[PDB]
């Protein structure tokens, strides 16, 4: 493993920890959720992120974040406000960008001087 793929599953750890259902673990289907590949043209989940990681796929922190981004947006396009769907995603993208922010960032940046 490299420090890159360390610390992105670091964060990717600690975002599924807030999924106990494993609602984002895994693709959305039609099957599941009628009429989705319809509404939602770029698909993203914990899978597919977690996939990405162990292929060394990401190059910063920055494209983890918006593959993040992209999952929780797209199930707050699909699902109304209502919804567990919305609302967990509302609640995962807030725990993302608190984890990930600019300041945690550049901490963790000096902290590699
Ligand atoms: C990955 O699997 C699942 C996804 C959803 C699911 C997720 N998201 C994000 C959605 O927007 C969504 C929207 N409508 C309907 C369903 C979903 C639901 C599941 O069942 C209740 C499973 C099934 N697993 C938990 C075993």
């Amino acid at each position: 493993s490299t420090p890159i793929q360390q610390l992105l599953e670091h964060f990717l750890r600690q975002l599924q920890r807030k999924d106990p259902h494993g609602f984002f673990a895994f693709p959305v289907t039609d099957a599941i959720a009628p009429g989705y590949s319809m509404i939602i043209k770029h698909p993203m989940d914990f899978g597919t992120m977690k996939d990405k990681i162990v292929a060394n796929e990401y190059k910063s922190v920055t494209e983890f974040k918006a593959d993040f981004k992209l999952m929780c947006d797209n199930a707050m396009t699909y699902n109304r406000p209502d919804t567990v769907y919305y609302k967990l995603a509302k609640k995962i993208l807030h725990a993302g960008f608190k984890m990930m922010s600019k300041e945690r960032l550049l901490a963790l940046k000096r902290s590699m001087s």
